[PDB]
Formats: structure tokens, sequence, C-alpha cells
């Protein structure tokens, strides 16, 4: 299992809501091209930090994450999240979400 | 049940009256031609701001909805309505009501 | 599914009414001549800002669409469409409404 | 490709309209006499200004292209395109439409 | 290569049409008789001024030219042509087209 | 391996968006013409900024590199990123994403 | 090898676009006529701010060094580039480019 933070972030990128969800170590949640069509942890997070932050729109958001320079990279790919959980050595992935 | 906030708006796109009413969540009120020919949603928010906000015209007006986007979408069908509240994710409907 | 975001321009250029609709990612939504006889997107967009806009003409006016350069070009061909979705990556169509 | 924008001037030389066409980096589209009687080019893009913009006469209107001094030269061959080319660097042909 | 530039005088000595073409530094097109007798320059240039110019008559136009004084000089001879590009030290051409 | 680094300008040359990609130490990703025809590096590299950075156009941009000096310059050939890579000692490419 | 340094110069005489290219210490590129007919060094180098500098015309600019006392002095001949070298005392030759 791994915990994933996630921060809101308004306009004077100030953190508006925080909330975690438990998530699994595997590739991917299903196998079946009914359930994984290409993605997987990318569309599976960005699903749950949409009802964790209705605050914003549904889809209309991009979620940001630090790489080994500290710079924010705009993550919308699951090549990209297996290697964002490369950097932390913890079970926690935090990133730093943003509403379109 | 759903209430819907409603906002006047004069020349100067100023919240002249503020008047709110409770919605069913329910599709339509009624089933029977007699009572639903059609619409059922529109034509009862319409209904409602005609009497709520007698300042303007009874049926001399239209009521414009934000978007994803953010801009006014002057809605005035059922089909509409279903999407409308597709963005809200809490139980309150706010709109935007201008006299014709 | 991709939604149209069009505007309204009077006199002044000035945004005077907003609307959107949702469209399909298919091609055509008719194969038949009786029903596609050489259009398709073009008709179909044109045909819904005529009962969103009635403000003006129903077919007396020219869709005009940003380019690479941000100049507008009235459209007017299912070919000129492809082209127009070709420049935003999102899932959101952007065109500017003008009655000739 | 190539993509040539063009400019409509009134009579205030304010622009009108603004379209834009696809177009082929090839010499010329055909080879027979059938299709190609000496010129090309010139005939090609000619034809497409005419029917983007039906505002003015169908072939009773001048193409003037900038040249390296800036002043407006109307052109009307095919010698004269492949030179207009020569001053753009990138893919993208910008000339000025005039009604005669 | 010499490119040569003309400006077309109306009635208020005003630029009606801007036109360029380019030119050989080479004395003369031709050698023989046939082909040059006498003149080379001046009705090379005239020739192409005409083609270039058909709002007024063939050849029923004067070249004027600018000397160090700044003055205009109605040319229409070789030797003439050859003292006109000692002026200028570039190899653009600038002459003040005028129909008679 | 290679993480190349780049930043998006706006109008107040401001950090628009940041976004990495993982690149290989080879010279070129295919060697037949069919997959490279001249370029390699500077095509490769263009096309991930592209995908990146959507929030311009896609072909419509120029990277600039620092210099020894520490001045911009437009870098769009091959040899040019094999010079590029020659500055950093270590295993980030850092460069200056700007939209034409 | 000697690095040599352009800056663009618009209106305002600010940094338009900044690059750099690497030269040869050697005198010219070529000896034979058909490669060096008199230039060599200013040829050479206003070839390459051409292609560099596509911003304005590919012939139709003067490059301006400093002097001992700063001012500008738009060079244009292998004579003149010998001795604003012998200005410079490090590998780095910084010249100002401007369009005519």
């Amino acid at each position: 299992s791994l915990t994933v933070k996630a921060y809101l972030l308004g306009k004077e990128d100030a953190a508006r809501e925080i909330r975690r969800f438990s998530f699994c170590c595997s590739p991917e949640p299903e196998a079946e091209a009914e359930a994984a069509a290409g993605p997987g942890p990318c569309e599976r997070l960005l699903s749950r930090v949409a009802a964790l932050f209705p605050a914003l729109r549904p889809g209309g958001f991009q979620a940001h994450y630090r790489d080994e320079d500290g710079d924010l990279v705009a993550f919308s790919s699951d090549e990209e999240l297996t290697m964002a959980m490369s950097y932390v050595k913890d079970d926690i992935f935090r990133i730093y979400i943003k509403e379109k």
C-alpha cells in the first residue's frame, strides 16, 4: 500500500484543502481493455483527486510533482508516475494539485 | 432536494434581488402530456424565477449559467439543466437571471 | 465528446451571448446521402449555433476560428473543421460567431 | 505543406476577412497540359482566394506581396510566386488580397 | 542580379502600384542586331514596366530617375541607365514610372 | 540516460510550466532515412517539448540555451545540441522554451 | 577555434535574439577562386548570421563592431575582420547585428 498526499493550490499557491487516499503497489487495477485501455496509475490517481477535491473541476486540473531539481512537472501519463515514485524512498507520494 | 439560487442583474450587472426555492431531485414533476409535454426542469425553474422576480417580465427573461470556462450560457432546455447540475457537486444550483 | 464554445459578436466585437453544446468525436452523425450529402461537422455546428444564437439570422452568419497566427478565418467546410480541431489540444473548441 | 495567409483589404485598407489554406511544397498540382498549360502555383492560389473571399469578384482581384523593401508588388505569375516564397523563411506565406 | 523597383504615379503623384523584377548585371541580353539594334537595358526595363504596369499604355510612359540633386530625369537611353546605376551603391535600382 | 529540463516562458519571461523527460546518451534513435533524414536529437527534443507544453503551438516555438556567456541562443540543429551538452558537466540539460 | 557572438537589434536597439557559432582560426575556408574570389571571413560570418537570424533579410543587414573608442563600425570586408579580432584578446568575437 502507498498513501498519496495531495496539496490544493488556490491563487496565492496556498494550501486550500488537504486529503490522502490509500493506493496499491500494483501496476494497474485492471488488465482487460474494458478496464485498462493504456493508462492505469495516472487515470486512477486523477480520479481520486477529483472526488477528493470537488472545489474545482472533475477533470479540469493538472497534478504537478517535484523533480530532482524541485521544479514542478505537470504529469499526466502512467510512464511519468512510475518515475515520480522513483524519487520518494518512503511509502508517501506527495503531489501539487492545481485546477486549470 | 436541491436549493436553486438566482441572481438578478440590472443594467450594471449588479445584484438587484436575491431569492431561492426548494427543488426536487426528480427528473420532472409530472409524467402525463397534460403536465409534461416535452420540458420539465427548465419550465419549472423559469416559472419560479418569474413569480420570485416580478421586477421584470413573467416570461421575458433568460437564465445564464456558468460553464467549465466560467462564461455565461443562456439555457432554456431541460437537456441543458441536466448538464448544468453536472458542474455543481453540492446541492446548490447558482444561476444568473437577466430580463430580456 | 467535445464541448464547443461560441462567442457572439455585436458591433463593438463585444461578447453578446455565450453558449456551449456537447459534440461527438465522430466524423459525421449520419452516413447515408439522405443525411450526409457531403458536409457533416460544419453543417452540424452551424445548426446548433443558429438555434443557440436566435439573436441573429438562422443561416446568415459566419463562424471565424483563430489560426496559428491568431487571425480570424471564417470557416464553412468540414475540411476546415478537422483542421481547426488540430490547433486545440484540449476537448474544448472555441470559435467566434458573427452574423452577416 | 505550406499554409498561405491572405489579408482582405476594403477601402480603408482594413482587414475585412482572414482565411488560410494548406498548400503543397510541390511545384505544380498537375503536369499534363490538360491540367498545367503554363501556370501552376499562381493559378492555384488565386483559385482558393476566390472561393475563400467571395466578398469580391471570383477573378477580379490582384494579390500583392511585400518585397525586401516592404512595398506591395501585385503578383500574377508562377515565376513571381517562387520568388515570394524565397523571402519567407518559415512555412507561412502572407499576402495582401485586393479586389479590382 | 539586380532587382529594379518601380513606383507608379497617378495624378496626385501617389504610389498606385508597386512591382519589382530580377535583372542581370550583364550589359545586354543579346548581341546580334536581330536582338540588339542599339539599345539594351532601357528597352529591356521599359518592356517589363509595361507588362508589370498594364494600368497605363504599353509604350506610352516615361521612367524618371533621381539624380545627385534628387530631381527627376526622364531617362530613355542605355547610356542614361549605366549612369543611373552609378548612383545606387546597393543592388536595388529605384525609378519613378509615369504614364504619358 | 540524460534528463532534459525545460522552462516555459510567457510574456514576462516567468516560468509558466515545468516538465522533464528521460533522454538517451545515444546520438540518434534511428539510423534509416525513414527514421533519421538528417536531424536526430533536435527533432527528438522539440517533439517532446511540444507534447509536454501543449500550452503553445506544436512546432511553433524556439528553444534557447545558455552559452559560456549566459546569453540565449535559439538552437534548432543537431550540431547545436552536441555543443549545448558540452557546457553541462552533469546529466541534466536545462533549456529555455519560448513559443513563437 | 573562435566562437563569434552576435547581438540582434530591433527598433529600440534591444537584444532580439542571441546565437553563436564555432569559427576556425584559419584565414579562409577555401583557396580556389571557385571558393575564395577575394573575401573569406566576412562572407563566411555574414553567411552564418543570415541562417542564424532568419528574423531579417538573408543579405540585407550590416554587422557593426565596437572599436577602441567603443563606437559602432559597420564592417563588410575581410581586411576589417582581421582588425576587429585584434581588439579582442580572448577567443570570443562579439558583434552587433542590424537589419538594413
